[PDB]
């Protein structure tokens, strides 16, 4: 397996939006690697979350950690420009949400960001065949985004995705989001995931550091 | 002073210009500085070319302790589903654009049945004719003096403010007249004199070095607005 | 200057397992017009019945005028099918058509009578330049597709009656939403001459008594 | 590893002026499932019948399984209504839902059986990660909503039956579009176990003879 | 009546697109004032006509006359930019086709172009009240656009339109389009129109100049 | 394969003298007049509609006209291009809710039908419509937005294999950054129908460029 170093990406949807900078500082001080950014436009999913200004506010506040913007929006091209200027690090989108996937991935790369494709539980991986050189991260949803129980079939899709990336020779992260907890993160990594989104499991816990410490402990006795 | 059927003046800062890294703190300062209403600009990247903040941020302000009335301006389309979320999130006012709903009456009724005050937002070009048959169901009328989601006060709004003020005055209903777009200390007197009683300002307050001084200066002009 | 009173029950409240039977009974009970509520799950959050049901009633023997209310968007394609299906009136919402005049003209060219439907909030302004092409004006007293009569509708009825009277043309003034025996008198006095009732008729045990009761209130005008 | 043969007449060809009577006759003539073609004027250029008609069939006494084929987009809201309306199967096209799994999960959580419908050109790959959530697979042998059996459907039937056979799950393989007595044997031999016919049954003078003829050819299939 | 000098604006949909430059030269040399450009995007109307490249092609060829682009498209803002760079003189659009009429009108003005609003046969004139300072032309459709006989009520709307312009004090052209010929141009002008779009009446005539002279002859026996 | 064919795209032609320019490119040896139709929705541009195809036929153009539809939805305008005299009509599968019916509409009109594949679009959708496609167009750039995407060669070879294994007569068309310096390799990948725009219509002499292209097509 030509994987990448493990990374924990809390989704700030579970964070305190009245004290966002403080809450992000606390989870990063607790050892988190990536700030995960769930953007919903009330159309691709039945919910509306936060826009590029929140990414801007985090950068102006001092957050230099990588910000991983997951676009659950459609169409994607215009708002991609705003997240590039707002300081996003990763920009990922669903292939179903863009009429021209290649041009959309190229738009992110030409902005200096790392680009990715997000796969709904039912979405097959076939669309990756002709954009392998243009995706830096692959996100598999283990729940239906925007609507809370881990879909077990995702483990098979994680293993298929890990195989596809390994045979490409390119450095591509395998990200997972949806029902990720301490009790299953060991099994999830064994399927081939190297980038882990957790939300409630971290931000709603009484101690962020122990939970992250518990996750990394399980991740070591996983591979 | 005057004979209009108005409501007591209210200053409604737009938290679009606030510090989203310290939002609860920033809202506390503007409220402690004399602001009345927290104005909430909700944009869904479809009705306007921008995406701002959803109901979870309104919930976060309520869970933090913000008890001031929260004025949710919906620049989204369609509106009914997200209207429910802002009701459950603790919004006080919910206003939306007539163009954004296929069924304006049902949408207004949805807000009222939540216990909220309802309103219609008017783009610079949108005429006021649609108010004729919903006068009993609007608690506030928001006049946009700029194109929402895109930056200079459009002067013709003063004429529409006067037209809106006249419709409310002759209606017998208690309806707030709100204005948003380029409202600052140098023009708030003329805007109030045109008939607005609810004033949304954004950068003028949140980008100022002292929030209380600016708000006092606004009230200074509002006092000399009906000579 | 009005048009003769007409009672137009909406078959949304009828028995779709015995539809021909129920329509015969309500018509034999004195109903004038069969009102047809078409919803496309887009313009309103519900899906009801399409032109094949209008077609099925015509093949069954129903010769009464069938009044097709389109709560759909866009409208031009399905207008054609309802022309071929044997519709008598075809009405649609001005917001649902990008080209109101062409859509009204499309109905007239099929031989049907055309109308525009106005949501509770919709002002009557759009009638100014199409008065020659509407045979019926339908005012919604409830939000279509979603149930209590909106009182402000009576004010719009009187404004609508004034516009029709000043046109000199034969245009029906229709009302739909919460119309019952207890209010049909005031609704007619406001200027309505065409009355859609649904639950009030089809859920009653005897159709003839309700319609006879309604005309009694229409008599005290 | 197929399922018991089932004949599912499509009531688009039935008499909607005497629908309860017409359905009783086809059911008394040996039909197994009432097939329900729902069109929203957007996903296909036609509008047929909504949940109230399914309700009317239940309120009239029809206890047979009602198989609702949703040719609509989006699907989630009307799915809820058909669950309450008393549907037995609810199927939809994968292209018509932005979130296929949540839509399938919606049907199952209502107590209904769920399925995916595939247009003549639509490939079967999308079933790979939803095999546990589909109870029926419907292949269209004509373009839905627009009348001759597309011959390539037999090959897709054989491919679909293999996928279901290799899954170990109880999933019906349904076919709809130009299915008649003269071709139902070959269709069944291709792997279908649920057969939608419309005009072939409801436009016939005796429903029982046509249905009887279909079962005769279904025997001389495999 | 604060009108503008009469202008004949033949619409090139009736022109020979195999010999467009030649045909435009002839109709202008025959006395036409404005080249009328009908843009349809197959969505706002059931037809697709010509885009900005044809406006560019006429300018690259030498056409210096004012080019009047009527946008029957929705949305309008993106293609407004392209018609500005392509060299349009007027850009007009339908208010129903823009979610933000004022911003769209301002976009045209900021490109250096003249702006306008187009009214379908049923569209009321009410929307002009708060954009009078931003419209240089008002186009009244006397037929349903994109689908051929003058709708008689348009004459009443012209008089209503002319009265609104007269009361504004602004230099605003009153344009008419749909079934305009020599036999009715006098009555149309007396109702208050000062800019006349004709298509087949001119381009299908054997001599373009004779028709234009006849139209200009009828315009004299107007007011 | 099919005999090599050069299909200049009239997006690069002179729309003020279109009949003349099309006459010149055909007299210079071009085989097919390529027609790029954009509706400002499927792609961020609006080009030319059926009236222009009709105008070319009324002018005398009897050559095959290849209409590539970058529009969505497609069925209504397919009807218009049939009336206008189109020879090929191709569309993107993502732009039609019912691909088979749309291909069938073209075939029932007497035209040849095809499917266009965006750079990211896989070829999987061809499996059940192989009997209904006369041409397969591979986009080597993002349509409507100009440099040849290298992965297209891999898809060309994969597509050529699918057609070769089908036994059906289907043209393999390529569009996007096709020039004299790369047309040999593209044909070697399996393409037999070549769309060029600027390379031909912006050249000072159309005949020399087309002659130069055919020379490279020979050493394939
Ligand atoms: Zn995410
Ligand atoms: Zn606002
Ligand atoms: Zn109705
Ligand atoms: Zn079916
Ligand atoms: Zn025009
Ligand atoms: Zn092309």
């Amino acid at each position: 397996h030509h994987m990448q170093p493990f990374a924990i990406a809390p989704s700030i949807l579970s964070a305190d939006f009245a004290r966002l900078g403080e809450d992000v500082d606390k989870v990063l001080a607790a050892g988190a690697d990536i700030v995960h950014f769930d953007v919903m436009d009330n159309h691709y999913v039945p919910n509306l979350t936060i826009g590029p200004m929140v990414c801007s506010a985090l950068r102006k506040y001092g957050v230099s950690a990588p910000i991983d913007v997951h676009l659950m929006v459609s169409p994607v091209d215009r708002i991609i420009g705003d997240f590039i200027e707002a300081g996003a690090t990763y920009i990922t989108f669903h292939p179903e949400a863009s009429q021209h996937i290649d041009r959309s991935l190229q738009l992110i790369r030409d902005g200096g960001c790392k680009a990715g494709l997000v796969f709904n539980p039912a979405t097959p991986l076939e669309v990756l065949k002709y954009v392998m050189d243009k995706v830096d991260m692959v996100l598999l949803m283990s729940v239906n985004p925007g609507f809370q129980k881990f879909i077990p079939g995702t483990l098979d899709k994680l293993r298929e995705a890990r195989a596809l990336i390994d045979a490409s020779g390119r450095e591509i992260r395998l990200e997972i989001d949806g029902g990720v907890n301490v009790k299953n993160i060991r099994e999830i990594a064994a399927a081939g995931a190297d980038t882990f989104v957790a939300g409630s499991a971290i931000f709603n816990a009484p101690d962020y550091a122990e939970v992250i410490r518990a996750m990394h402990a399980e991740l070591a006795q996983a591979h």
